[PDB]
């Protein structure tokens, strides 16, 4: 192949990046997180009972107003870390960047309040392999790379550190390669443990300068779609007693003035080490001692086959652009600028 196409993405409080995509003939508009730690491509369903508020208020697909809709109805039932998705499958072309694609997509029905009515956007674009689709739906990325108009099977994530002002750019995908404006120096890549899973081998994690955790290895998620560093509970547990961080019900937090004083966390991977400063990592919303500051680093037990993993989110990318690499079974990784 020979193009590269750029989704622009926008920066919801450093939690949520999403872009948009169209579905249907005319295009009906979503916006869609583009996660590689799942497979499935799902949008909100004109099918799904309002008694669900999310589906009041997210956009829904109206296979009805599609001239290129194709008939499924696979039952179909997605199973995520934050909550659960529920509906069945259709097919129709998308629009990604530029990029048309044939695709089938869930279209979801039961959508629950918790998380989705925390979520600024509608649905999912999964950037995962086949081997993790659920129904083995062929995925869009592998749908995109049949066509043969990629210059090259990668796909790069930029997500910036910038989410109030306008005119910066929230971030942005680029499909077929990467974009030199957005990173710095060389990449330093890390092969997959296996095809099927954008999941690499992490050698330990650094409180300072002692290895208090993931010695003798340990396993690392490249998470898009998760919106901070996770790992397992009892990992993360050792990390914060380390930070001296207190435990809430869905976060850990610091008393804001201690937050500047927090030690560097590094993430020893592909014989690199990844640091991350107390500025990378906490959400420093002021300097009061009366004030309680969360992390960017949570527990999230993710369960076997994946799971137990680390999961490297946008907490990590905001560092570190990152280079899928599908042809040569890797993930690089450059300073973000
Ligand atoms: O469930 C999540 C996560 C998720 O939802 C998603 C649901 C489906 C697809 C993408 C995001 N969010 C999320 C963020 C903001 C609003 C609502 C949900 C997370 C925030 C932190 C950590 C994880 C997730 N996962 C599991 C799937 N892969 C990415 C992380
Ligand atoms: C749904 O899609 C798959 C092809 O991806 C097909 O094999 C299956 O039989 C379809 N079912 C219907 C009822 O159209």
């Amino acid at each position: 192949g020979n193009t590269t196409s750029s989704v622009i993405l926008t920066n919801y409080m450093d939690t949520q990046y999403y872009g948009e995509i169209g579905i249907g003939t005319p295009p009906q508009t979503f916006k869609v997180v583009f996660d590689t730690g799942s497979s499935n491509v799902w949008v909100p369903s004109s099918k799904c009972s309002r008694l669900y508020t999310a589906c009041v208020y997210h956009k829904l697909f109206d296979a009805s107003d599609s001239s290129s809709y194709k008939h499924n109805g696979t039952e179909l039932t997605l199973r995520y870390s934050t909550g659960t998705v529920s509906g069945f499958l259709s097919q129709d072309i998308i629009t990604v960047g530029g990029i048309t694609v044939t695709q089938m997509f869930g279209e979801v029905t039961e959508m629950p309040a918790l998380p989705f009515m925390l979520a600024e956007f509608d649905g999912v674009v999964g950037m995962g392999f086949i081997e993790q689709a659920i129904g083995r739906v062929t995925p869009i990325f592998d749908n995109i790379i049949s066509q043969g108009v990629l210059k090259e099977d990668v796909f790069s994530f930029y997500y910036n550190r910038d989410s109030e002002n306008s005119q910066s750019l929230g971030g942005q995908i680029v499909l077929g390669g990467s974009d030199p404006q957005h990173y710095e120096g060389n990449f330093h890549y890390i092969n997959l443990i296996k095809t099927g899973v954008w999941q690499i081998q992490m050698k330990g994690v650094s409180v300072g300068s002692s290895t208090l955790l993931c010695e003798d290895g340990c396993l690392a998620l490249v998470d898009t779609g998760a919106s901070y560093i996770s790992g397992s509970t009892s990992s993360i547990e050792k990390l914060m007693e380390a930070l001296g961080a207190k435990k809430r019900l869905f976060d850990y937090v610091v008393k804001c003035n201690e937050g500047p004083t927090l030690p560097d966390i590094s993430f020893h991977l592909g014989g690199k080490e990844y640091t991350l400063t107390s500025a990378d990592y906490v959400f420093q919303e002021s300097y009061s001692s009366k004030k309680l500051c969360t992390l960017a680093i949570h527990a999230m037990d993710i369960p076997p086959p994946t799971g137990p993993t680390w999961a490297l989110g946008a907490t990590f990318i905001r560092k570190f652009y990152t280079e899928f690499d599908r042809r040569n079974n890797r993930i690089g990784f450059a300073l973000a600028r």
